[PDB]
């Protein structure tokens, strides 16, 4: 069959878009040409929230979203969203590739989603019209976040005025001053054109919330076991491809925004980490969540 998958990003070569296209190529190979994936980027099939609901009801086969908008519907996705959980991108990758990530992926089935892969999304940092070097600088800042209660809390802990909005509304919001700031990785800051509106990128690195690729359980459950396995393998094998593309995009977008006049600022990251204890207290509240946070931070470096 020809499966459909959604992505919000406009660029046809954005790493997440390229990665699901690569997954499709692998699936064609593994299935002897039976199965294919068509990737609808440019939010053609809806916002992240909308596509999650379409996958839930089986109208859409796959969606590639960030964990943020999955925080309510698949609560263990909150774990890798948590601020300053991971010590480095290497730590994140090892954690997500191992038993922690695999358990989180499996946990979404209870809500109607087959979790297939985590893709890299770098670290998210504040961008605004002024430098945010300490948490005091963030006080009162009108900053967009994703549609997630955890995210509202995360940024509120900095003293900021968290403003949940869909991704597609952020560019115009920044241009018109409806919002002061937002937060994201550099490729998003670049490719969504947020850098056109605000130039100061303060490296708070306050989350490494990854992307998650999910399939509709309704659709998955009707496929033969052998074909379910092909899909899972193709997704898993696409992660290494996504990461190589992601590394390249990190560099390309950094060059783009520096050339465009962005001011990249180092910050007192401990200032921001020091306010996050209550976020763990208020969100990491179940045995599974506590166990998985601990497993992540018990992970040994290579
Ligand atoms: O902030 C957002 O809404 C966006 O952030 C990006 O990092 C992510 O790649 C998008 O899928 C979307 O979640
Ligand atoms: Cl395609
Ligand atoms: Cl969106
Ligand atoms: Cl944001």
């Amino acid at each position: 069959t020809e499966f459909r998958s959604a992505d919000t990003h406009n660029a046809d070569d954005y790493p997440t878009v390229a990665a699901v296209k690569y997954m499709g190529e692998l699936l064609e190979k593994k299935s002897g040409g039976k199965h294919k994936i068509k990737v609808f980027n440019k939010q053609a099939l809806g916002s992240e929230k909308e596509t999650i609901d379409q996958v839930k009801i089986g109208a859409l086969d796959f969606t590639r979203v960030n964990v943020g908008p999955m925080n309510a519907i698949c609560p263990l996705t909150q774990v890798p969203t948590m601020p300053f959980l991971f010590s480095s991108i290497a730590h994140m990758r090892k954690s997500l590739d191992g038993p922690v990530g695999d358990e989180i992926l499996k946990s979404c089935e209870s809500a109607g989603f087959i979790g297939l892969a985590f893709y890299d999304s770098g670290a998210r940092s504040i961008y605004a019209k002024k430098p945010i070097r300490t948490v005091a600088d963030a006080k009162g800042l009108k900053i967009r976040v994703q549609q997630s209660d955890l995210w509202v809390a995360l940024v509120s802990a900095m003293g900021a005025n968290a403003t949940p909005m869909p991704y597609g509304e952020v560019y115009t919001g920044l241009k018109t001053g409806l919002i002061d700031a937002a937060e994201n990785n550099i490729p998003s800051f670049d490719t969504a054109k947020h850098v056109e509106a605000v130039k100061v990128y303060s490296k708070t690195e306050h989350s490494m919330a990854p992307e998650i690729l999910v399939m509709s359980k309704i659709i998955y459950d009707k496929l033969p076991k052998a074909e379910q396995d092909m899909i899972r393998a193709a997704a898993k094998e696409s992660v290494a491809f996504e990461r190589q593309k992601w590394d390249e995009q990190e560099a390309k977008s950094l060059a783009n925004v520096k050339a465009a006049g962005a001011e990249i600022v180092e910050v007192d990251k401990k200032s921001f980490q020091a306010v996050m204890g209550p976020v763990y207290d208020k969100f990491m509240t179940t045995p599974d969540m506590k166990r998985l946070v601990k497993a992540v931070q018990d992970t040994k470096a290579e």
